[PDB]
């Protein structure tokens, strides 16, 4: 029998059993309808053939569940979308990203200077949360000591995208934006009057088609990259780190060649999937890998369901670091691909490493039944990750 799930409901992500449910799903009805009549592509051919079709399975009535669309690249069609991305890609060049690595790694260093005399740390609220936000702080000139602050701020956000929030938790929101609103348009104009080489200067020079970005699209580009690029990051780090922990052949073999780390971050990204849906629109009434769509109706991609689908992924819950393909749907497909796929990969890579090195006896204090996931709709990961290590002295 189905399981009785709510695909929209945060606790369901937090559950150990989601990916029980999933298995069901792909075997039983791939484009699943949970309890209450909301569907799902459950299986990798079934995202990956929604992906392919955006004039059928459209974003432009937004990516959650039971809100309407944002004015930002995410929540367009194209070829609107395109030139919107066309004209954010001037920040995220291979070029430009790669010539990031000095600046993540001297971050990883600091934040891992701050816990290594000490023996004990909690990996996510010490090394997995504060290295996205510090890097994308850095990209948006944030003073360090104002990180904090945009880390609430895109917390609140990324809780209102993962569910259907009070009245109390609306106006939170609105309030975080309204703060963040106010932080951009000043970056905006001391950077349209002094230019730099920050995010905001780079995308004010970008021109495409003749075409460049008014401050209303700076503001909610820039807000997409802050939440998009944040907490999602975060969740790789800790639940990836958390599997080379829990399988220590894993952490050895990665400990003995570093050659093997980009095959490892690919696996930590198929494991730890942190976006855990993104919803498409149907444009009309459709027959879908067996099950009828109506026009109108939201359809969920379950990017996780999709990572561990035997069709796809031999043994997909062994963790394996030289798994070799590993077409993970992580970032999604198509048009809407992560935008900031390669910075989020160079960011596991630097801290990893890092990790792997100046950690090098990293375990973990206690095991997963008891290190809850945080209950979210959308993008959810550990909410804590204890780990002790011999200390040392920092590297300044
Ligand atoms: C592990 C970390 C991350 C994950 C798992 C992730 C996941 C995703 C997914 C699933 C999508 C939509 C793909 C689809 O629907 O097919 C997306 C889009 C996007 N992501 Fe990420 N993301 C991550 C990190 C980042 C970072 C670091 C940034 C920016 C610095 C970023 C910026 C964006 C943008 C701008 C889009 C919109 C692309 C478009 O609509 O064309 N993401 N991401
Ligand atoms: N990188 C994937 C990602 N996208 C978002 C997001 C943030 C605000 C509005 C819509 C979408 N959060 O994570
Ligand atoms: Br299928
Ligand atoms: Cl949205
Ligand atoms: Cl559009
Ligand atoms: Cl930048
Ligand atoms: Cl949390």
């Amino acid at each position: 029998e189905a399981p009785d799930v709510d695909l929209a409901d945060g606790n369901f992500y937090a559950s150990r059993e989601a990916r029980a449910a999933y298995r069901w799903m792909r075997a039983n009805q791939p484009v699943f309808r949970d309890r209450n009549g909301l569907a799902a592509a459950s299986t990798y051919q079934a995202v990956i053939d929604a992906e392919r079709q955006p004039e059928l399975f459209s974003n432009a009535g937004g990516i959650r569940p039971d809100q309407p669309a944002l004015p930002m690249m995410i929540d367009m069609d194209d070829p609107a979308h395109l030139l919107r991305r066309k004209l954010v890609n001037a920040g995220f060049t291979r070029k430009r990203v790669k010539d990031k690595e000095a600046s993540i790694a001297a971050l990883c260093d600091t934040l891992i200077d701050a816990v290594c005399e000490r023996g004990e740390c909690d990996f996510v609220r010490d090394l997995a949360a504060p290295l996205p936000m510090a890097v994308i702080g850095d990209m948006l000139g944030v003073r360090p000591e104002q990180r904090d602050m945009f880390l609430r701020w895109s917390d609140d956000l990324v809780t209102f995208l993962s569910s259907h929030v009070s009245q109390e938790d609306f106006q939170i929101t609105m309030d975080a934006f309204a703060a963040y609103n106010d932080f951009t348009r000043a970056t905006i104009a001391a950077r349209r009057a002094d230019p730099t080489d920050d995010l905001v200067s780079v995308l004010v020079s970008s021109e495409v088609d003749g075409e460049r970005l008014s401050d209303d699209e700076l503001v909610m580009e820039t807000l997409l990259i802050l939440i998009g690029g944040d907490e999602t990051t975060r969740h790789t780090l800790s639940g990836g780190t958390e599997q080379l922990l829990r399988n220590r052949d894993q952490w050895d073999l990665l400990q003995r060649d570093p050659s093997l780390l980009p095959g490892a971050i690919e696996e930590m990204l198929r494991w730890t999937a942190p976006v855990k849906n993104m919803c498409r629109v149907l444009t009309a009434d459709t027959e879908f890998h067996g099950t009828a769509l109506c026009a109108g109706e939201k359809m969920m991609l379950l990017f996780e369901s999709a990572n561990f689908d035997e069709a796809v992924f031999c043994e997909p819950e062994k963790f394996d670091v030289q798994r070799n393909p590993n077409s993970h749907l992580a970032f999604g497909f198509g048009t809407h691909f992560c935008l900031g796929n390669q910075l989020a990969r160079l960011e596991l890579s630097l801290m990893t490493e890092r990790v792997l090195r100046r950690l090098p006896d990293l375990r973990l204090v206690a095991d997963d039944s008891v290190l809850p996931l945080r209950p979210a709709n959308f993008v959810s990961g550990l909410e804590s990750m204890p780990v002790v290590f011999t200390p040392s002295p920092p590297l300044g």
